[PDB]
């Protein structure tokens, strides 16, 4: 249910309950149409295809790669972050760290996530064929990366194969589905590893989530950050 995978990388399996997956599909669609919603960015570090971005809470820009208060481009203000959405990471992160508590018994330090008041949410769509290339998160401050501040990461939808190691070579790096519901945090020592999406893995999102969510092929990444 809950799988270390390296210090300060932890997958919360299945962890997103059904009437919050519905609900944040449809928050999302709803955010995703109006004012701030969902564009094609022109640039992602380490490449990308098929695939749509809106920010909620600050902005991150593509074209200058920095944050702030607008999207350039339109001059659109993002939506803030529902509140809702900060509970269900700081539950995450709560989880995580009794998680590490107990697997912690004694050759080693005792692990543990430092805690997260996000106030960045990078909404990602990918349809079928999408794909996110290799990267660091390395654009928040430097007493945010110093600190270990964790990314915390929702998905719903089709299944992603998500790549994440220390260097930009594929050949170096490692694999793990994110299915819907999972969430996934990387902090401490994980904080800067490269990763991304290789590839959607078509029509596995589940029937119920489709039918009630109203969900269109492909997957919804939700991914939260401390600036
Ligand atoms: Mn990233």
């Amino acid at each position: 249910p809950l799988q270390y995978l390296r210090p300060g990388m932890v997958l919360l399996k299945k962890f997103l309950k059904h009437d919050d997956q519905v609900d944040i599909i449809r928050r999302c669609q709803k955010l995703g149409i109006g004012s701030g919603g969902f564009y094609t960015p022109g640039y992602r570090d380490g490449g990308k295809l098929s695939l749509q971005m809106m920010c909620l809470g600050k902005n991150w820009d593509p074209n200058s790669r920095s944050y702030g208060d607008t999207r350039p481009f339109d001059g659109a203000q993002p939506p803030s972050i529902p509140e809702v959405f900060s509970k269900i990471v700081k539950d995450a992160i709560q989880a995580s760290n009794e998680f590490l508590r107990q697997k912690a018994r004694p050759a080693n330090d005792v692990e543990e996530l430092p805690p997260l008041s996000p106030d960045i949410c990078l909404v990602n769509f990918y349809t079928s064929s999408g794909k996110l290339g290799l990267h660091q998160d390395k654009d928040e401050t430097k007493p945010s990366l110093h600190k270990g501040l964790p990314v915390v990461s929702f998905s719903l939808g089709d299944t992603a194969e998500f790549l994440y190691g220390d260097v930009n070579d594929v050949d170096k790096a490692s694999k793990v589905d994110l299915e819907s519901g999972d969430v996934l945090i990387f902090g401490g020592k994980s904080r800067l590893i490269f990763h991304g999406v290789s590839r959607i893995k078509p029509k596995t999102a589940p029937n119920w989530l489709t039918d009630e969510a109203k969900l269109r092929p492909g997957r919804l990444n939700l991914t939260f950050r401390q600036h």
